[PDB]
């Protein structure tokens, strides 16, 4: 059953969506270009941070939260968000990114504005898994409103509250997916994986050079004696 | 209503979790400077301990030594210390607000803080242990939850991603229906199970970030210890 008070949510929660994307000013896509591109993309990102700080003003609940925690919310999510919106737009045939619906991208691309290889592999791998997934827009929508609900976040004041908005979001999800695949069953766990896998790489992107790991192929000779 | 090949991959998981603890129970060096040191000393055994028992549960957990070595090793590795968030959670006790390590070993917050470990980390593990105890789990429910989480993908130097996702399914999905048997009106109760594997991997992290704290004490950290948290 999907409740009229969740079919009107995820109605609401997919126009804020389209709301935001159909609202250029942006260094033209092309040393010099390089710099462009890296400029370009730096522009693109910061256009997409207030998208989200758009969107997120629009789910029920989010601007009753104490304006503090609308900001700690906020900052522990933006990069969780844009890489869900990317895998949102990531084309799987062309194998190709887009971003403002139209600007096209492909690994090459990001290689080329000079970026970290090390976390644009990760990206592309996060959105061909999110693929097989089939989502569609309202579980992005519905999967990005119960990522900006997380209770664990630093900074947050009031956290059993925000846990409490989260679960309508969560219920509607379940809802959603129910009906959608009522044969499969293990949709739903699997999309909230996503959001496990999801805060391993965003913690990747913000890692302090004082905590650097990746230890490499090579076993750890210590837990290998333990094994046995 | 729990399978039959459920509830068996169950009782072996429930099985496995207790040969685990009754293994050991003593020679860690014992609670009271030499005062702080002493008792980080004493959770330094306390942890390396806990990897022995870790490894004990993993390789009595259906499909695990059925991966290839390699695997088996990384993804011991990657969940160690989430595993160990889960047992700590677990052997909370939110009464006394504290936690039984070993078999009644008792510990409070300011035991923690006393053996010079920081609030930065110490108190998002109690709140954390909380949080997971509001959930009221049972030990089936962790042990089905930490299953699942030792069957991650993701984790770095995995190469047989698909084959531990594949294991990972048969955990979730009973997982799935051990809650729905078990508060058939609470459905947001397993969801709710699921996203503590995602505050789970953000506590993991903020481990990595105490380098500072442990680089300065300038007694080092036991070997395993070293590599199994670097
Ligand atoms: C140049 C710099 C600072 O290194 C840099 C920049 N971006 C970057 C960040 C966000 C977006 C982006 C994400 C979106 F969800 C959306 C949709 O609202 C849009 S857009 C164009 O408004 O449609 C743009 C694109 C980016 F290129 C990045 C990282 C974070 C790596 C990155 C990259 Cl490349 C691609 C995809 C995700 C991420 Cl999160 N890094
Ligand atoms: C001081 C030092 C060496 O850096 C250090 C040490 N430990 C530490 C690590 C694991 C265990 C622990 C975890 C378990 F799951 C179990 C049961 O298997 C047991 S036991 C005694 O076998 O019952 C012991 C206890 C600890 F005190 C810690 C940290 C990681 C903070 C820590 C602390 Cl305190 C409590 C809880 C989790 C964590 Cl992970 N840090």
């Amino acid at each position: 059953q999907l409740t009229a008070a969740q079919e009107l949510m995820i109605q609401q929660l997919v126009a804020a969506q389209l709301q935001c994307n159909k609202r250029p000013k942006v260094t033209p896509w092309p040393r010099d270009a390089r710099q462009q591109r890296f400029a370009h993309f730096t522009e693109l990102a910061i256009i997409s941070v207030q998208e989200i700080v758009d969107f997120a003003k629009q789910v029920p609940g989010f601007l009753q939260l104490g304006r503090e925690d609308q900001i700690a919310l906020l900052k522990a999510s933006t990069i969780e968000i844009m890489l869900l919106e990317t895998a949102r737009r990531y084309n799987h045939e062309t194998e190709c990114i887009t971003f403002l619906k139209d600007f096209t991208y492909s690994k090459d691309d990001f290689h080329r504005a000079g970026l970290q290889v090390e976390f644009i592999n990760p990206i592309f791998e996060f959105s061909r898994a999110m693929r097989r997934l089939g989502l569609d827009d309202a579980e992005y929508a519905l999967l990005i409103a119960i990522n900006i609900f997380s209770a664990d976040r630093p900074n947050v004041q009031e956290p059993g509250r925000v846990e409490a908005l989260q679960q309508p979001y969560v219920e509607a999800l379940l809802s959603y997916t129910r009906i959608k695949r009522p044969q499969d069953q293990l949709r739903f766990p699997r999309m909230l994986m996503k959001l496990v896998s999801l805060r391993t790489l965003s913690s990747v992107h913000s890692e302090q050079v004082f905590a650097l790991r990746l230890q490499d192929k090579k076993l750890p000779p210590l837990l290998s004696e333990i094994w046995d």
